[PDB]
């Protein structure tokens, strides 16, 4: 997350990270056994991380679940990155409390101008790096689909939206990639992609969970 801020230890209860090793995926909690994330983020041997703050240091409030199966959307096209979005179930259910908590799917869109929560362990700079070991945060605005279609021309499906600011120096970034854009207490967005970060002119590309509702609730009634 670039030009956002702290969000203090476990003010986000549904965001997870997902691990290989390292962080290298953030992912939204939406029931006790299942994980909301990005298909670009599938890998084999994931591991969720729960009640996260500083993910170098364990801290009293986690809880280390490895996944038992992933499914990436049916539709997912990886040049494009259209259908960007893979459910993750837990091999074991999570136990929730206020600061381990599932987050609601949308039962509708959100529209432009809705101001949504951004977060994530992502890269704090627009042009160098610099990787947090605290949860960070950014408050956004959805913006128009026309805007979003102009900042990127030939690119944006129905499955797309676009949130920030156009005159860049606050957005979503490299290793916030699957997680949470949380709109009214409800998880409409999925970090997916963009031009850099914090760019002029490129906002954050975000999944529109709210196209899924039905998939994900169908896809976790048989699995
Ligand atoms: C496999 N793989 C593709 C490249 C990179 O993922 N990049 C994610 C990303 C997310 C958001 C933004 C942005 N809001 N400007 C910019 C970039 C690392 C993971
Ligand atoms: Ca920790």
């Amino acid at each position: 997350i670039v030009g956002g801020y702290t969000c203090g230890a476990n003010t986000v209860p549904y965001q997870v990270s997902l691990n290989s090793g390292y962080h290298f995926c953030g992912g939204s909690l939406i029931n006790s056994q299942w994980v909301v994330s990005a298909a670009h983020c599938y890998k084999s041997g994931i591991q969720v991380r729960l009640g996260e703050d500083n993910i170098n240091v364990v801290e009293g409030n986690e809880q280390f679940i490895s996944a038992s199966k992933s499914i990436v959307h049916p539709s997912y096209n990886s040049n494009t990155l259209n259908n960007d979005i893979m459910l993750i179930k837990l091999k074991s259910a999570a136990s929730l409390n206020s600061r381990v908590a599932s987050i609601s799917l949308p039962t509708s869109c959100a529209s432009a101008g809705t101001q949504c929560l951004i977060s994530g362990w992502g890269n704090t700079k627009s042009s160098g790096t610099s990787y947090p070991d605290v949860l960070k945060c950014l408050k956004a605005p959805i913006l128009s689909d026309s805007s979003c279609k102009s900042a990127y021309p030939g690119q944006i499906t129905s499955n797309m939206f676009c949130a920030g600011y156009l005159e860049g120096g606050k957005d979503s970034c490299q290793g916030d990639s699957g997680g949470p854009v949380v709109c009214s207490g409800k998880l409409q967005g999925i970090v997916s992609w963009g031009s850099g970060c914090a760019q002029k002119n490129k906002p954050g590309v975000y999944t529109k969970v709210c196209n899924y509702v039905s998939w994900i609730k169908q896809t976790i009634a048989s699995n």
